[PDB]
DNA sequence: GGGTTTCCACTTATTCAAGTTTTTAG
DNA sequence: CCTAAAAACTTGAATAAGTGGAAACC
């Protein structure tokens, strides 16, 4: 039974809601709908899924390829679990407004207005807002569609759990060798990173304040831009991330990850690090986490 | 029924995580 | 001199988001 905050947190981080418009000759009004959310991981971390399905009952598990395992909820009397816990422990990213708008299918199709032309038309506004918005082909059935097109979200971290949770999904825990000018000549350095889509610049800034450390850098790959939080002072790592994570513990592969860079940690505050057997410690560790756990 | 729901195999762009190297700080 | 901290990136795939086909419920 995973925590209900830090289940928030992973779906802010890996979650993703689906409104499927698809012409069906089969259909009265000519289209079929479907409305579900969603998760796509590695096949390393199946557990999660299967916890997630444990803890909220719903959602079926299916490979996604042969190297991802997702789970998606579509069964529409299901879909009431998902409203039910996003309405007590809600989003905190952008993907709170793709909630919003999942909400509003979810009562067009509950009416089953879906199964006449109005209702399909309210879908298709809904739709034209909701992630990537609406096909070259559905544009092209309905020129005349118009709405709101979306507000922007703006809240903050809630509590810890959210952060453990959304941790889970877009951090990471680096042990950094640099070629250096030391007597040993590699110079150990710990690095924890979060990374994040610019949209949500106000939420990663605020990292900063909630955990009283670390710095935002800003990177692109052309016309993509995205966020990075980074901490590299050991100690704020050793005094205020790992504190953290060690009361709110972390889900999937990464806790492992997690743990053996707390264990380079433990060498370093005692300042083994300088030791070249420490140093060679902290070499075998490395690799057993870049390769896997 | 057969219109509508539900599920499973599968595809695709990029937002992520993971990684290395060089320079400045103290 | 020397160790820590930051800078400044690069890389490719685990994601998010989506599509195709169809069994089978109600
Ligand atoms: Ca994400
Ligand atoms: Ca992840």
């Amino acid at each position: 039974s995973i925590n209900p905050w830090i289940l928030t947190g992973f779906a802010d981080a890996e979650g993703s809601f689906l409104l499927r418009i698809r012409n069906n000759n089969k259909s009265s009004v000519g289209y079929s709908t479907e409305l579900g959310f969603q998760i796509t991981l590695h096949n390393k971390d199946k557990s999660i899924l299967e916890n997630i399905q444990s803890t909220w009952k719903v959602g079926v598990i299916a490979n996604s390829g042969d190297n991802a395992v997702s789970l998606k909820v579509t069964r529409f009397e299901d879909l009431k679990v998902i409203i039910d816990h996003f309405e007590k422990y809600p989003l905190i990213t952008q993907k709170l407004g793709d909630y919003k708008l999942f909400k509003q299918a979810f009562s067009v199709m509950e009416n089953k207005e879906h199964l006449k032309e109005n209702g399909i038309k309210e879908l298709v506004r809904i739709k034209a807002k909701l992630n990537w918005g609406l096909t070259d082909e559905l544009k092209k059935a309905f020129p005349e569609n118009i709405s709101k097109e979306r507000s922007l979200i703006n809240k903050n971290i809630p509590n810890f759990k959210w952060l453990a949770g959304f941790t889970s999904g877009e951090g990471s825990f680096i042990v950094n060798l640099i070629k250096s000018k030391s007597k040993l000549g590699v110079q150990v350095q710990l690095r924890f990173t979060i990374t994040q889509h610019i949209k949500d610049k106000n939420l990663m800034n605020s990292l900063i304040t909630y955990l009283g450390c670390g710095y935002i850098v800003e990177s692109n790959k052309s016309e993509f831009s995205w966020l990075t939080f980074v901490v590299t002072k050991f100690s704020d790592i050793n005094d205020k991330i790992i504190p953290v994570f060690q009361e709110n513990t972390l889900i999937g592969v990464k806790l492992e990850d997690f743990e053996d860079w707390c264990k380079v940690a433990k060498l370093i505050e005692e300042k083994k690090h300088l030791t070249e057997s420490g140093l060679d410690e902290i070499k075998k560790i490395k690799l057993n986490m870049n390769k896997g756990r």
